[PDB]
């Protein structure tokens, strides 16, 4: 009903800008927002910021004088705008899509790449994912774990699943709710600092990285993920 796409330069050089374009296409919105997220070489995602329905925007901290979204609705577009890059910037950038009186739904483009050739101040939660990279054999039972800095409410602590090649899919929503698409296999609690996911039996399909992430207090984060790998060569 809704889908993202995500286009520009490939290649941008050092102090130069970076102009990036999200055309929407799908049925139409009576609310929401278009957000802006980036995934940095190793995989970490990154929350730029959004601009809603009614054109309100919110920029992380750590980009705030550099960054700069707005739309045009006439052409059904969103774009992005960030000054003086730096390899620092180098990543995949995701735009996405979400309606705050549906948390069970968030959808994201293909997302595209770019490589290049901090006023604000603020704070953030720090979600930490350990392991980084897990092995297991299917059928047995595995548990993924995030541990939040600081408490985030339940509501708002969401897990994502991620294939190479491909952008994050929703997985989790609130904390144990499954998305559309997952199988009933998968399983989520936790609460305050502490949250977990699980999957009754493994399942070669199930291999893939998965971040947390929480949306309680701004910016929003992800944690650094957990690569899940099968046994048996
Ligand atoms: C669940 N993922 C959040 C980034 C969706 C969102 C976007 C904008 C405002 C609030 C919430």
């Amino acid at each position: 009903e809704v889908q993202l796409q995500e286009s520009g330069p490939s290649l941008v050089k050092p102090s130069q800008t970076l102009s990036l374009t999200c055309s929407v296409t799908g049925d139409s919105v009576t609310s929401g927002y278009w957000s802006w997220i980036r995934q940095f070489p190793g995989n970490k995602l990154d929350y730029m910021g959004y601009i809603s329905y009614r054109g309100s925007t919110y920029y992380n901290p750590s980009l705030k004088s550099r960054i700069s979204i707005t739309r045009d609705t006439s052409k059904n577009q969103v774009y992005l705008q960030l000054k003086s890059v730096s390899s620092e910037d180098t990543a995949t950038y995701y735009c996405s899509y979400f309606d705050s009186d549906d948390y069970a739904m968030e959808y994201w483009g293909q997302g595209t790449s770019v490589t290049v050739s901090s006023g604000g101040g603020g704070s953030q939660i720090v979600l930490t994912q350990s392991p980084a990279i897990m092995s297991a054999s299917p059928g047995e039972k595995v548990t993924l774990t995030c541990s939040a800095s600081s408490s985030v409410s339940s509501s708002h602590l969401y897990w994502y699943q991620q294939k190479p090649g491909s952008s994050p899919k929703l997985w989790i929503y609130s904390t144990s709710n499954l998305a559309s698409g997952v199988p009933a296999r998968f399983s989520g609690s936790g609460s305050g600092t502490s949250y977990s996911l699980t999957i009754s039996s493994m399942e070669a399909e199930d291999a893939a990285s998965y971040f947390c992430h929480q949306w309680s207090s701004f910016p929003f984060t992800f944690g650094s993920g957990t690569k899940l790998e099968i046994k048996r060569a």
